[PDB]
């Protein structure tokens, strides 16, 4: 009717492309994937709506909390006797008058315990705690060090500033928002271990296939990345008449392919390959494929080295114009299914020590997922399936241990997974990737990280979880409906969601799977809908602004591009849109009534624009009266947000264990092709312009700066900003240290700006570390720049598996340091975990000496 038109169109303006081009889709797994088994996402809004409107305020603005409620020891020590002194404001007045109250509470106060006392103190569940400055708001009962805001304050030693506003006020605000079902959500076998023959694939010919010396087809079944079976050759064809007419036989017999088992094609010529395909042998209805299929074949490979593509794309590539090869499959005469499970428990019961064999498994089990595991380990991890349960952390090993070639052994390890003791999500993760690709083991880590993982965690992972949707075979999975019912229930969560789906819609691999997700998510966010609309219009009114800009790409500042920009936000079409919204890099910011004379754009080779919007709040000048963004358009911030998330959890566990490094990674998103937004950090200016374009003007402005008792501390935390930026340097092999790359804070806080490419490709700073000292070497401070770093590595290396997991996701991402897991051996190489770290330090101090010569 005329609603449910009405809300097609917005749903296709914040996706793209419009609702009824999916309509059209003759694919039955689409339009079985659109039907009412997704449309169960009612539960994500039943359940945000049960306690109405109080659900719909902790959907709408969740708590930005901690993962862990203690409190780090030496961060504990910042406190007074474990109180923390806030600031309550307290505003009835009316047009402006605001009321300050300060209070005296412990560091673990319940939200709604501050306003018992600040009450008291105004009097010597009807009001809500929100952050002066932007829209947070204290609605769930979580200590206050818990949340993020007040702990961010103990960090820097700042003022937490907390004002009251009546809950009804906020609930005023959330007007309620239904569910419409839409217009398509109205609406004997044979097994396959029975029929005893091999696998036999006819290949027919090659519609389209790329050629201006012979041809040949190279097949192989595999199983993620290992081969399921000896590879089949294809008789040589003239380039004129590919036609082949061969039924390739497989060494692979049919009763023992797995369920994740699917065929790999590649054209090749004589040896460099023309086109890669991957066909699920499989269906999303547990069905091997039969009778006559085409199959249009992607672009040459992916620039690796063997000829077949293991990992990628199972599908047909979009595109009907690409080298299209029809294939008759098999003929049975009949419909041939993969055996339910009861069929394969039976089947694993049917065919069914303190040496260091026990010490062996733990050796295995801390080794890091690249160091290749020999047979005679895979051997070894075999015949102790029964012990590797009691150690749950060896499950990753024991998975590339078990051959898929076997019937009985995928049998029998399915056995094992469902009694799997739950592991941590953060190794279940790894569980995800390219490899391990069987549905249930695919499927025993989305239990698992359902179970495990906190919504900030999530947070943290989100950008890890959302590619490895890409490594599943089938639209609808286990995975997906965890992460729709998160982004359905979470605002925070489902703004960061929806942004990183649609920033990879350009992408033809993902696009119908990413905008069937979309459609899932703008279908049931509720009125958010409008407030991602706003934001798709403000963002795509600046990607065409920074277009438009790059037309005009041989002009100097202050002129015809300056002009442009300051008449182009002044038209109410372009200024309504650039208002009254929330902001994309953080849903609590309100991009308010903007500032002409402080947007501006930036005189470097990039042109990227300052935009400053003011902070629409009654008590924004408490934490800050404008937010400052940047919004580049021309070069890719997906190896910025890895690394910047890479900061945060090298930070957070240096935090964790009383080390005191205080780096700062500032907020960056991808929104699109390669556009995105960066979290402008005031305050801090580039060494480049601090020294105006001499080897002493560094250490001076930090000296002025800092006058008196606080000179200590624009030097006790330079040397803590430094030393964590020169190990995350090396680390992660990032690029050159420009002195454009660096900035550094009022009260010496430093970090590095250009990340990006990483793993590949007398000096200012140590004078500053020994108090202004000539010679720093030879000064104590400086054996306190060392001895931190030292003990520093340490935790890296006792929690480098994390950063080899969260690495191992973003191959399917397209990022081009990522491609291979070869160009992971690099965190290993720089960490050394097979060696001892009595011998790792060595290695240290080794690659520090020989760049800064000696030290
Ligand atoms: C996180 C961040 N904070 C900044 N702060 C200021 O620029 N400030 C702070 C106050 C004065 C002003 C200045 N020019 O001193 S810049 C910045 C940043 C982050 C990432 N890339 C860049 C650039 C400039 C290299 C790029 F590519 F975007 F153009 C900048």
């Amino acid at each position: 009717n005329r609603e449910e038109k009405i809300l097609n169109r917005e749903i296709g303006f914040a996706i793209g492309m419009p609702v009824c081009e999916f309509d059209m889709v003759k694919d039955p797994e689409v339009q079985d994937f659109r039907r009412n088994i997704l449309n169960v996402c009612k539960e994500a809004v039943d359940l945000r709506d049960l306690n109405s409107p109080h659900s719909r305020a902790m959907y709408v603005y969740p708590p930005n909390v901690e993962s862990s409620p203690e409190l780090p020891k030496h961060i504990y020590n910042k406190l007074d006797k474990g109180q923390i002194i806030v600031v309550i404001w307290v505003i009835v007045s009316p047009n402006n008058d605001k009321q300050k109250y300060t209070l005296k509470i412990n560091h673990d106060c319940v939200p709604e315990q501050v306003i018992a006392e600040a009450i008291r103190k105004k009097t010597r569940g009807k009001y809500i705690l929100k952050v002066c400055g932007c829209d947070e708001y204290f609605l769930e009962k979580y200590p206050l060090s818990q949340y993020k805001y007040i702990r961010s304050c103990i960090m820097l030693g700042r003022m937490p500033n907390l004002m009251l506003m009546a809950k009804e006020s906020l609930y005023s605000q959330l007007p309620m928002d239904c569910f419409t079902m839409p217009s398509y959500s109205r609406r004997s076998t044979k097994s396959l271990w029975v029929i005893n023959s091999a696998l036999r694939i006819k290949i027919l010919c090659a519609t389209y296939v790329n050629v201006n010396d012979k041809i040949y087809v190279r097949t192989g079944i595999y199983h993620g990345g290992e081969p399921l079976c000896d590879n089949v050759n294809t008789q040589r064809v003239p380039c004129s008449n590919p036609r082949w007419n061969e039924w390739l036989n497989y060494d692979i017999y049919i009763p023992d392919l797995p369920r994740a088992a699917r065929l790999c094609l590649s054209i090749c010529s004589v040896h460099c390959p023309l086109a890669w395909g991957n066909i699920n042998l499989f269906d999303y209805t547990d069905t091997l494929v039969s009778g006559k299929m085409a199959l249009n074949l992607w672009p040459v490979p992916h620039g690796l080295e063997d000829l077949l593509n293991p990992i990628g794309v199972t599908g047909s590539n979009p595109n009907k114009e690409t080298p299209c090869l029809e294939l008759e499959f098999d003929w049975f005469s009949s419909v041939v299914k993969f055996p339910d499970m009861s069929v394969i428990e039976e089947h694993a019961n049917w065919s069914v020590l303190r040496e260091n064999d026990k010490e062996q498994l733990k050796a295995i089990s801390t080794r890091d997922p690249l160091s290749k595991i020999t047979e005679q380990e895979k051997d070894f991890l075999w015949s102790h399936r029964h012990y590797c349960v009691t150690i749950p952390e060896i499950l990753p090993k024991l998975l590339l241990s078990v051959k898929w070639n076997s019937r009985d052994e995928v049998a029998q390890m399915y056995c094992l997974v469902k009694d799997w003791p739950p592991i941590k999500p953060e190794q279940a993760m790894e569980l995800l990737d390219c490899n391990y690709p069987d549905p249930m083991v695919r499927g025993f880590a989305v239990r698992c990280l359902e179970k495990y993982l906190t919504d900030d965690k999530l947070s943290q992972y989100l950008i890890q979880l959302v590619q490895v949707l890409k490594y599943e075979q089938y639209l609808d999975n286990l995975l997906v409906r965890f992460l729709l019912k998160k982004a359905l229930t979470n605002q925070r969560i489902g703004h960061f969601f929806f942004w990183h789906l649609k920033s990879e819609m350009h992408n033809k691999t993902v696009s119908q799977r990413f905008g069937l997700l979309l459609e899932s998510y703008c279908r049931a966010c509720g009125m958010y809908l409008k407030h991602l609309n706003r934001q798709v219009e403000a963002m795509e009114k600046l990607i065409n602004l920074t277009d438009i800009l790059k037309q005009e790409k041989k002009d100097e500042t202050q002129k015809v591009q300056m002009k442009f920009l300051v008449e182009q936000m002044r038209r109410p079409d372009f200024m309504d849109a650039l208002q009254g919204f929330l902001s994309p890099l953080n849903p609590a910011h309100q991009l308010g009534n903007l500032r002409l004379e402080e947007c501006r754009i930036m005189s470097s080779a990039k042109r990227p624009l300052w935009l400053n919007w003011e902070n629409p709040d009654i008590m924004s000048e408490l934490l800050f009266q404008n937010n400052e963004i940047i919004f580049k358009n021309g070069d890719d911030l997906r190896q910025d947000m890895l690394t910047l998330q890479i900061i945060r959890i090298m930070e957070n566990i240096w935090q964790n264990q009383g080390l005191d490094l205080r780096m700062l990674p500032y907020g960056c998103l991808s929104i699109g092709d390669c556009v995105g937004l960066i979290e402008v950090v005031r305050n801090s200016h580039t060494i480049m312009q601090i020294q105006c374009k001499n080897s002493h003007t560094l250490h001076q402005w930090l000296k002025d700066k800092n006058k008196g008792e606080i000179y200590d501390a624009a030097i006790d935390l330079f040397t803590r900003s430094c030393a964590g930026y020169c190990v995350a340097t090396f680390i992660l092999g990032i690029g050159d240290r420009h002195n454009s790359n660096i900035m550094v804070k009022d009260d010496g806080q430093l970090f590095h700006i250009d990340f990006g490419h990483f793993l590949d490709h007398t000096q200012d700073f140590l004078i500053v570390i020994s108090k202004g000292a000539q010679e720093c070497t030879k000064t104590r401070e400086f054996e306190r720049f060392q001895e931190m770093c030292y003990k520093a590595y340490l935790a890296i290396r006792q929690h480098a598996n994390l950063f080899i997991n969260l690495f191992s996701m973003m191959l399917g991402s397209g990022m081009p340091e990522l491609q291979s897991f070869d160009d992971i051996a690099y965190i290993r190489k720089t960490l050394a975990l097979d060696k001892t770290e009595q011998e790792a330090l060595e290695y240290f101090m080794k690659q520090m000496n020989d760049a800064h010569h000696g030290g």
